[PDB]
This record gives structure tokens, sequence and C-alpha cells, in this order.
């Protein structure tokens, strides 16, 4: 029985990795992810210049999940490019680099300079499209014309396979439109579903207060709250993008949750909230748990059940 | 200390009611809700003609909430109109009738008939701005021009104060656009936030199957999964629509959850999944729990804390 995968011309010991943003901002965090049992890691979404992000408290977690308005704190692109080019040990596992420029021009600037490193060292680009653009307009992936522009400019600038990180959608017409846009771009080889569920609001009953400071307490939701949403999106894109991979992200706490993602169509399975809460030991647990469900069911490999969710009648 | 309140020129024993769709389809159901301790009741969204809805299984519940693709089963508008006009006992509590016509014309036709019953008996209209999927088009409340159309035509045809049932939004620009639409219409006197979170997917690990038959297992989510979404929408509209009331719906299982919805801004608090799972007994428990938390905090009225959620700094 084995959790091995070979995709995007890389070899992965297992499907598990962190979710962008969690345990991946500093060198220390990237070394820790690298030392862990995960099959891959992704670096924190970056911008051209370093950012401090939003005022604290800006992340809080609870039994059913988490809320955040981090505001894209990061060490700047040159840092993550240097980690990719000079520091990462690719003999340990593959690296994804996430970018999240605040305009199309910022993303173009970064991917231009990432290209040669991607070509030489094999770092894989994850472009975050659940990201602000002009304030007062929707985030990039909820503005299909902007999404198209972004993908056109980055495809031209970068010129190598990449993937995209998507927000969740909630309407079939949006699933249809979004996948149609993605399918215009042959270089988009993977689609990671999903980013956080936007603009949730957690309120503490005792203090009568919101729990994060930015944005009057509104923030993106992760964890147990979002698993059926995540699954839906994974499957919706898996069905609509047959020439792309789908990576699943949202609500993974256990090997059972990872199994569901994989039955929905996931190749890699990313872990955000649960990893934030439990720490990198989670990856040995998830591995063990997923192998046990496979043993019970008689599955020897991931391909035997990936995307094989049954429907009724 | 009692929970009684006045809204919309009606008196309510307490702020609780069922969520549309739950325990409200048949005469038996409406009578059961009327006999309960709820402050109000709302009928099942209706269409001009009866509908059988989608194949079963079409609802399932779990520890964290529910998933449904009911397909708008209902007894048809004439039945609900007759309930409102001849059968409901208004001395017991107010009645809301939910309409969910499949085009603007259908909604106009129903509301033209409801108006004189509203004038005579005081039944209240809740217009549902969710709808069956139509390939190539989003749900009405996710198509702002369509929403404006509906509201323009209903307002003209109906001519009396009414409310609107909204799906959740996840993007502040969308909150700003939606609330601007709503505030064009002075007759929209309440906004109910939220309907189910659209197009989730629940998968059973043992069977490797989705759990509802319609739509390849995709359906609207309710219950614990959606509470922070629901609170966000309640507060976003409460902030943006100062001349309207906001009714909260989503994720209420306890008086503490009701308390949070009121702190976010809700005037009435609707109960869907929890009511479906626990039955109408839930309303005595919710009342007791909400009064207990009020007593512990020293609140004598709902007005003392409605919309008074605190932000940080
Ligand atoms: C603290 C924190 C920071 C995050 N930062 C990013 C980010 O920089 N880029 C991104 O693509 N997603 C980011 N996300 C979203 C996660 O990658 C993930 O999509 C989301 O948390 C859902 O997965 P989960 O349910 O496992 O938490 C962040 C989430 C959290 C909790
Ligand atoms: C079985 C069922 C049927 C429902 N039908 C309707 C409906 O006819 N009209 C409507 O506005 N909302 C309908 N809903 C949505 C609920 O009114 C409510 O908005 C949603 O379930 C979230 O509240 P909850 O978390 O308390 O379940 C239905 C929900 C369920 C579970
Ligand atoms: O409050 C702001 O000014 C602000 C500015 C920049 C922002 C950029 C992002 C995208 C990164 C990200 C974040 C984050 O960094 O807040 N959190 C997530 O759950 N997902 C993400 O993709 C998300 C939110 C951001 C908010
Ligand atoms: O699947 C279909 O073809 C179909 C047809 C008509 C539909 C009408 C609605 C609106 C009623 C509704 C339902 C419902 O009746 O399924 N469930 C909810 O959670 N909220 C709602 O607002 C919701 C879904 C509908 C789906």
């Amino acid at each position: 029985m084995c959790l091995k995968l070979n995709l995007l011309d890389h070899v992965f010991a297992n499907p598990f990795m962190n979710a962008a943003g969690v345990l991946c901002s500093t060198e220390e965090d990237l070394r820790c992810m690298t030392a862990s049992s995960s099959g891959a890691l992704v670096s924190k979404s970056c911008t051209s210049a370093p950012r401090d992000g939003n005022p604290e408290p800006r992340y809080m977690a609870f039994p059913l999940g988490s809320i955040n308005s981090m505001g894209l704190p990061n060490l700047g692109f040159d840092f993550y490019l240097k980690y990719a080019s000079d520091l990462h040990d690719y003999s340990k596992k593959p690296l994804f680099l996430s970018i999240s420029g605040l305009s199309v021009e910022e993303n173009v600037a970064m991917v231009r300079r990432l290209a040669p490193v991607a070509q030489e060292k094999g770092v894989l680009l994850e472009l975050n499209l659940s990201c602000p653009n002009v304030p007062g307009k929707p985030q990039v992936a909820y503005d299909f014309e902007a999404m198209r522009t972004y993908l056109q400019q980055v495809s031209l600038a970068y010129g190598l396979p990449f993937g995209v990180k998507m927000p969740p959608y909630f309407d079939i017409a949006h699933f249809d439109t979004a996948a149609a846009v993605l399918n215009e771009f042959p270089l988009v080889k993977f689609v990671t579903c999903v980013n956080s569920v936007g603009n949730g609001l957690v309120i503490d009953a005792e203090s009568e207060s919101v729990v994060i400071k930015p944005k009057q307490g509104f923030g993106g939701l992760g964890g147990k709250y979002i698993l059926p949403t995540a699954l839906a999106n994974v499957n919706a894109f898996y069905r609509r993008c047959p020439d792309k991979l789908v990576f699943g992200c949202g609500g993974v706490y256990s090997g059972e949750d990872a199994f569901l993602h994989i039955l929905a169509g996931a190749s890699m399975v990313q872990v955000g909230t649960a990893l934030q809460e439990e720490g990198p030991g989670i990856f040995t647990r998830l591995e063990d748990e997923l192998l046990e469900i496979m043993a019970r069911k008689g599955y020897r490999t991931l391909e035997e059940f990936r995307g094989r969710v049954k429907t009724i009648e």
C-alpha cells in the first residue's frame, strides 16, 4: 500500500502539504515544513515588497475552525525566490512558491524572475487568485474579466506550467464560468480548491466582541466549517477541468477528511487550520490514518479511488 | 422579564420563528408551528403551481449541519394564500408567507393576489431571491441587475411593506452592491440573512457516496457550518441598511447562538436545521436559554444589545 504520487514531473512521497500561509513565512518555517513528513510544501503568498500585514489579533481558532485577516504579511519575493534558488533541498521534497501580487503588473514582475529558477530547480508556481485587486471591486477570482487578464498576462510572462489557488464558489453558474476561464489557459496545470470562505464573522458571546481586529472582525474562514464547501469545489473543478489536476484544501483534520477530498478528485491535499493548530506532527497522523482507511477498503494506491465518489442513481 | 417585541406593526411574543422550508409545507406543519412557542412562523416558499420537488433522498443532517436539494416542493400558492386568508389564527402569532416564483412574472402574479390578504389579515411577505439552477445564469441575488428587476416589479405589483430572503455573500464589494440595490426600494422593510450556503457537497467515507440524490450530491448547507457566514451577513446588512430590519438565519441551535445573531443586528431569529432535527420543542429551550444569558448579563431588553457587537480598537 502506498501514498506515492508522480505529477507535474515531480515525485511526492504522499499527497500532503501545508496550505499557503500556514507554517511557511520564514526560513525557520520552511526548514520545519521540509523536515516534516509532508510530501511537499508551499511558501507563504508573497508580494514584491515585504509586508507587515494587518494589526493583531488577526488569526483566531476555535473547535470548528479559524478566522483570519492576516493582510498578506510576508518577507517579500526576493526572499522566497532565494529560498527556492539557493536554500531548499529538493532531494527532500518538492517546493511550491505562492505568489499573490496586489495587481496584475506586480504578479507579472515576479513571475518573470521566477521563470528561470522554476526551469532550473523545478520550483512550482501557485498563483493566488483569491486576492484583492482594486478596492471596491471583488477579489480577482470573483471578477471573471480580471481573472482572465491575470491568467493571460502571467501565462505570457512566465511561459511554464503553473497552478492557481481559487476561492470557493457557491453557484453552479460560477463553477461553469470559472472553469471555462481556466480551461482557456493550457499552462494552468493544477487548480487548488479552496482558499478561505470569505468574510465570515466570529463573535465571542462573553465579551460581546468580534475576535480579530482588522476589518471590523470580518475574515476568511477555514477548518471544519468549510469541508463540504471545499469538497464541492474540488469535485466541481475535477469534473469541469479534465485536462488539469485539482489539489484539495479546506477542512482537513484527519485521514478520513483527506480520503474524501481524494474521492472528490484531489491529487495533493493541503492542510491549513489543522496544521496551524496541531503543528507538523499532523502529517504522520494523516498518513497513518489514510493508509488505514485504504487497508480496510483494500485500496493499494491513490489512483484506485481518486475522483471515484459515487452519485445516487 | 419577557422577550416580546413589536416590528412591522405587529406584536411578537419573542424573536424566534422557523426558517422557510422547515416545518411549514403542509396544513399540519403550519398548525404545528402555530401551536409552538415560536414568536412567528413562515410558510414554505411557494410557486404558482404545486411542485413535487426533487427525487429523494434530498435532505440529510449530520452533527455539524445539513445539506438539501429539496427542489422547491410545495402545495402551490393557492394553498398558502388560503391558509393565510382563512385558516391561520392571527391571535396566536404573526404569519409570513414566502414566495419563490421561477420568474419575475410569476412573482408579480402571486404578489398581486396576496396584497389584499395582507391588507385584510396582516400576513407578511418574504420574497425569496434564490431559485433553481438555470444553465448560463446565476441565482437572482447573485445577478444584481436581475435582483433590481425583481424588486422593482414586486414593489410596483405589491405596493405594501415586504421583506427579502438573501443568499450569503462573501466579498465586501458584493455586500456594498447588494445593500445599495436593496436601499433603492423603500417597501423592502426587512432583509433575512441567510439562505443556505450554496452548492456544498457531503460525502460518506464508508460508502464512498454522496448523500443526496439530486444535483450529483450538491446542495445548500445549513446548521453549524454556516454560523459565522450568517453572522457576517446579518451584520454587513445591519450596518448598510439603517432604515430596514435584518432577520437572522443560519446556525442557530442555542440561545447563545441567537444572542450572537441579535448582537450582530438581527430583529427576528429564524431556525432551520436545528428545528428540523429537534422539532418544535426547540423554541421553549431557545427562549429559556436566551433569557438566561440576558439575566446573567443584566440585559432587560433585546434593544439594549441588538447590533451592539463590539469591534477591536
Ligand atoms: C493564517 C492563514 C494564512 C493564510 N494565508 C494564505 C496565503 O498567504 N495564501 C493563500 O493562498 N491562502 C492563504 N490562506 C488560506 C489557506 O491556504 C487555506 O486555503 C484555508 O485556510 C482553508 O484550508 P483549511 O480549512 O485547512 O484552513 C491562509 C489561511 C490562514 C489560516
Ligand atoms: C429542508 C430545507 C428546506 C428549505 N427550504 C427553503 C425555502 O423554501 N425557502 C427559503 O427561503 N429557504 C429555505 N431553506 C433555507 C432555510 O430557510 C435557512 O435559510 C437555511 O437552512 C439556513 O438556516 P439553518 O442554518 O438554521 O438551517 C430550506 C432549508 C432546508 C434545510
Ligand atoms: O486588509 C487588507 O488590507 C488586506 C490586504 C491584502 C490581502 C491579501 C490577501 C490574500 C492572502 C490571504 C490571506 C491573508 O493574508 O489575509 N488569508 C487567507 O485566508 N487567504 C489568502 O489568500 C487577503 C487579505 C488581504 C487583506
Ligand atoms: O434543483 C432544482 O431544480 C431546483 C428547482 C427549484 C429550486 C428552488 C429553490 C429555492 C427554495 C429553497 C430550497 C429548496 O426548496 O430546495 N432549499 C433551501 O435551502 N433554500 C431555498 O430557498 C432551491 C432549489 C431549487 C432547485
